[PDB]
């Protein structure tokens, strides 16, 4: 007979750039991210390092386009540090009638947030964006190895 339900069994899960349409997990598109984590990265035609965000450099990745990641030093970020009020991240929020911004915590996490790769407390832990990020807006000392998640995950 037919199969009752299509070849996934479940709703198919689609990566943090992708987004399901078809049937299938195609990417979204850059234009539709803001909040994600900032980083610097190499232009494979200009080699200039170019200030770039997680899902800017995932999605135009996986679009087809070719970026070296370099290291947090390379170029200057919007976001590299704490904000204040009136410009804020995900991970950071204005808070109380104040002119700061105060840096939330992971258990504050609601916009989607990836995955990235951070070494912190002396290991290479996979965390969301919101947490990473978070993280860095507080002060705790993270050290971002790459915008792709870690190899902590695996059992």
């Amino acid at each position: 007979g037919s199969h009752m339900n299509p070849l996934t069994q479940a709703v198919p899960k689609c990566q943090r750039w992708e987004k399901l349409q078809n049937s299938r997990c195609v990417c979204k598109m850059p234009y539709e991210c803001g909040p994600s984590l900032d980083v610097c990265a190499q232009d494979e035609r200009s080699k200039r390092i170019l200030p770039l965000t997680v899902c800017k450099m995932h999605v135009l990745h996986c679009q087809g386009r070719n970026y070296t990641l370099t290291g947090r030093d390379s170029c200057t970020l919007p976001a590299s540090a704490e904000k204040a009020c009136g410009a804020c991240p995900l991970w950071g929020k204005c808070d109380a009638e104040s002119s700061k911004c105060v840096c939330r915590e992971a258990s504050e996490c609601e916009e989607e947030g990836f995955s990235i790769c951070v070494e912190v407390n002396g290991k290479e832990q996979t965390m969301s964006e919101c947490e990473a990020g978070a993280l860095r807006c507080r002060g705790q000392s993270i050290s971002v190895t790459s915008i792709r998640p870690c190899a902590a995950e695996t059992q």
